[PDB]
RNA sequence: UUGGAGAGUUUGAUCCUGGCUCAGGGUGAACGCUGGCGGCGUGCCUAAGACAUGCAAGUCGUGCGGGCCGCGGG
């Protein structure tokens, strides 16, 4: 099975005659603390169903992060819309230096040592995907020679 | 490569822009409430305004000639 963290659970609403009607949205990261993470965002008429749906999509969307002593191989910068995430290799003592959103992702991914920074829009959702696509572009010394 | 966390607040809700705000470290500090001990620091940031009183630069008789006192004695 997988380890699971709720990053964001927010209420939205829409208007109608007679009043606002709500809906809930569930940002969930899911991982094995050993190189496999998934991000899922899920909506439903109620809180828990949404969390459940969220967790579901998460598994249906994964990425294999190439750890190396608990740190990523190389520097990576990624922009998703106006959001930017910076990922930077750190040595053993460092810890994970990051805000909650990319923290939850990197920890449950088994990253244990990394320097990060959020730039631009720090909307959680967008920072979330931006951290994902970031990880998803990581390449290994091998990966590269093999390509070239 | 010893190194990099962010949050609140514009909307019915969203994304973005954008300012305000906060958490951190610092000080010749000051103010309040409170206050036992020791060590190293450290203390007129304002009127280079004004200052009573003592003290902060003198020494050599192995450069010189004198007075005053005394010690030694003709
Ligand atoms: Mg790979
Ligand atoms: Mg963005
Ligand atoms: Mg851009
Ligand atoms: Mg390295
Ligand atoms: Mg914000
Ligand atoms: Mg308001
Ligand atoms: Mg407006
Ligand atoms: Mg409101
Ligand atoms: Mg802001
Ligand atoms: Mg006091
Ligand atoms: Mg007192
Ligand atoms: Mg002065
Ligand atoms: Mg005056
Ligand atoms: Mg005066
Ligand atoms: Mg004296
Ligand atoms: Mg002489």
């Amino acid at each position: 099975d997988f380890e699971e963290k709720m990053i964001l659970i927010r209420r939205t609403a829409r208007m109608q005659a007679g009043g606002r009607r709500f809906r809930f949205g569930a940002l969930v990261v899911v991982g094995d603390r050993q190189g496999r993470v998934g991000l899922g965002f899920g909506k439903a008429p109620e809180v828990p169903l949404a969390v459940q749906k969220a967790g579901y999509y998460a598994r249906r969307n994964m990425v294999e992060v190439p750890l190396q002593n608990g740190t990523i191989p190389h520097e990576i910068e990624v922009e998703f819309g106006a959001s930017k995430i910076v990922l930077k290799p750190a040595a053993p003592g460092t810890g994970v230096i990051a805000g909650a959103v990319p923290r939850a992702i990197l920890e449950l991914a088994g990253v244990t040592d990394i320097l990060t920074k959020e730039l631009g829009s720090r909307n959680p959702i967008n920072i979330a995907y931006a951290t994902m696509e970031a990880l998803r572009q990581l390449r290994t010394k091998a990966d590269v020679e093999r390509l070239r």
